[PDB]
């Protein structure tokens, strides 16, 4: 059909405020299910940069990592009809009530979650976390 | 402007336990029921008869038959620019916030159906509630 | 040990917009609507036979009243011990955690019918549902 | 980043009961309150200076009249960008996702107000608290 | 008829945890009203004090008044049928799901929130956040 | 004060998308995520380990075969007195209020498992997490 993986990661930020479930639930409601999920007290910086690495070149970058290794992360891996985009839609940005940084985050860097912006951020990004692709 | 539109909770809403999820975005909007039917298994003839405008489209068959897989509510709104907000309120399952922008993920099961017209209104509204 | 229990929905639930919220926590509960009816105003007739067994009590008459003050909501409801669930489902005004202990406030106001046992569910199934 | 802005929370959401849903969903973005205080019934100086910018249209009266009808909250919040971000919370009742959007359908009635700019926000903000 | 009014007060580990309207909401929805409502940035020790008086010979009753001077506070005075005890009883305690405190809190000291216990209880806690009785 | 104790998370909880609004209530109490594992289906051998003091009970193998009918996520949550406090949470399908009580209705499907003592807890977390 029109089956589709994306990878999402759940920010430090999210443990932090206790709004884990919050974010989780809101991808469960659109009916999309976990595939893989793995919980990290402390990702190791490599994966980190790996993921971003795209931004290695931009000065918001080693803050960025920062915040990122500052607490826990948990990297789900979603599956679902349209699921990159949909997902991505969902995420949204702090600007866009309705979505899940337009209703709970208010930062820059601090903003609650991560998900795939294509196939090729998806492929990359899931192999990243998922090794054992 | 106060009007009075259509709604049907599809079979995948109770499928998946959100009809009053769906119900109550409707209410907090501050809508009000007017009349209200429930069908354990909506009479074929209703169900085509509501989507006649797509007796021609390569998906009018399977559509009817899951709009009959199931049980499915037909509720007659009334409000403030019912037809036009309630619509808004459905959505799509593209853009977050709505009805189907967070609960749906498929094009045909979407979980709602609301008029999107007063001329669509009047018309679905006299087929499931002909008692006018 | 599968059941099938009546509810109404009471004229205050209309009034604080908490019809979906109360319907949800059933349906989350996971009891199925095998049955429902709408009621702009509920026929006092209707009223005073579900209410039989108060007729003599001091309350009778106002709790008629306002029994159709509003709309209400009636539903047969279906599942695993459903008499005694939504029973318990329906709580009280003490105990937070129930619908009443959540939501009502008040000996006559308290959203929510609820069979209380084998009989009077069969007895007031076939009072709203009489095509039986 | 740090901004101030001024929100009232309207008669309509007591009225209503939606004051902890809007105010829950601002504090949900992350702003915080700095000041706040509970009016059973705002003077009417102090809506008339709030809206003084509307003081010759014709709905000016009337608007008064509403917000004078119930109890009304003054909240100070604060937070990064917190005068466009909770202006976009607010919405309109034409916006699915935002407080108007979900929660309103009226062109006065529509439940709460915040700052629109920096100058107004500093103006209104006196007006609440003249005590600063 | 039956008419009753209380005193709650939102504690700081609220505003901490951002529970304020959450809290709040549970009392609206059960049908109680906001008489008087007023926000401490921080509360005066001797109001707290007061308040606690009748604990003031226990172990926890310094750490107590650390704790509620610790961060914002915001004191309410709710009118309702039967008000006090309804209103007790949607606080419960850190055993009883159901309740506010069995739902969100967790501690013998940062339990979110505080409501009178009784009809004396109430006049007095009253008395002392709103003295313009 | 601080403990830790084993949760699971059910197949019907994945079955009835529950996941999020179980997680949701334990994270709502305050307590944290020391450890946790999605398993899409999980080792038979585990489970019978898990519930090995109920290996001589009628109900023994058609359970296992439950539990290994959808995916599962097993917890180690941390916190004041965990384990008699996240058992509580969890209930049981008579008990408004907490987890099976609100969403669960029946002996086997009940959503979720909460070690019930320190030993269990202690062995229970070193079955899913034998990695320490
Ligand atoms: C733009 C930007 C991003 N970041 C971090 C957090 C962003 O989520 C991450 C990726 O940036 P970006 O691709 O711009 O946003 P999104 O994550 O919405 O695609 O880099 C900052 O720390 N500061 C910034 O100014
Ligand atoms: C377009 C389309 C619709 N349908 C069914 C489900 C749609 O809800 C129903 C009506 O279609 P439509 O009128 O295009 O959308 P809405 O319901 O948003 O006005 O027809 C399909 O089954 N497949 C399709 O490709
Ligand atoms: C006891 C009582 C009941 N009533 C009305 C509303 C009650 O919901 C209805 C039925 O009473 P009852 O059977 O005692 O309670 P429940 O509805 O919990 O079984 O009668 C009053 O109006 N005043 C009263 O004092
Ligand atoms: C435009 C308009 C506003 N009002 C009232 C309610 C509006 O919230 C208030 C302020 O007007 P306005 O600035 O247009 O709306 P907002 O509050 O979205 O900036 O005046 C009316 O009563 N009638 C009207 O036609
Ligand atoms: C019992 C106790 C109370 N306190 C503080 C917080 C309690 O909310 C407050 C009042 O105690 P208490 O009357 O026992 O509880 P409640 O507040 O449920 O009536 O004193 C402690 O700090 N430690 C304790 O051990
Ligand atoms: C008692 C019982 C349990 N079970 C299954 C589901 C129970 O959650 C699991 C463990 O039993 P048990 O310890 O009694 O329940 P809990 O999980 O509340 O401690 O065994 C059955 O399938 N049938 C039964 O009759
Ligand atoms: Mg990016
Ligand atoms: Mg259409
Ligand atoms: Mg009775
Ligand atoms: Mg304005
Ligand atoms: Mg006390
Ligand atoms: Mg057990």
């Amino acid at each position: 059909a029109g089956l589709q993986r994306t990878l999402v990661l759940i920010k430090p930020d999210a443990f932090e405020r206790s709004l884990v479930a919050e974010i989780m639930g809101r991808i469960e409601k659109k009916n999309f299910k976990i595939v893989s999920m793995k919980f990290w007290s402390k990702a190791p910086r490599n994966l980190i940069e790996q993921h971003y690495k795209e931004h290695s070149e931009q000065s918001y970058f080693n803050d960025n990592c920062d915040f990122m290794v500052s607490g826990p992360i948990i990297s789900i891996v979603y599956e679902g009809t349209d699921a990159i985009s949909k997902i991505r839609r969902l995420q949204g940005n702090i600007l866009t009530p309705g979505t899940i940084r337009g209703d709970l985050a208010n930062d820059i860097r601090e903003n609650l979650i991560h998900a795939s912006d294509s196939e090729d951020s998806a492929v990359d990004e899931i192999s990243i976390w998922f090794p054992e692709t």
